[PDB]
This record gives C-alpha cells, structure tokens and sequence, in this order.
C-alpha cells in the first residue's frame, strides 16, 4: 500500500509521488532525483521543521498520506 507525498522544490517546482510509508529517507531522495534535477547528495528534505536523516524510515517521522515536504539544495 502506498501514500501520496507532495514536494515543493526550490525554483517553483512541484510534484507528488506515491510511496510505501516505510521506505528510508535515502530511498525517498532516490525517488526525488528521478523527478527533479537535484542529485541525491545535494538534496535536503525538510519536514516537520527538520532535515530528515538518510538512514531512517519515514515512519519514524510520522509521514502521512497527503503530506507536503520541501526539497532544497545543500
């Protein structure tokens, strides 16, 4: 089962993906890199006032269907 997560990306860009809620932050960055021109190592995913940590499952942060995150460059 998948949930939708939307991204607001620097430069007025937006996309939504359907993801398994227990993938890691790094998994999510790999998805983001297939949707926008920011390589994984330059991405910072901002959610709930934090820079999310690569090795952690998104469930640790309580990600929910319909949430929006921000994607910025290092």
């Amino acid at each position: 089962m998948v949930i939708n997560v939307s991204f607001k990306v620097t430069g007025g860009k937006e996309f939504t993906v359907a993801i398994e809620p227990d993938i890691t932050v790094l998994d999510l960055k790999k998805i983001c890199a297939e949707h926008v021109d920011i390589p994984v190592e330059a991405q910072r995913i901002i959610f709930k006032g934090k820079i999310l940590k690569d090795k952690e499952s998104l469930t640790l942060y309580g990600v929910a269907d319909g949430n929006t995150m921000h994607l910025v460059r290092s």
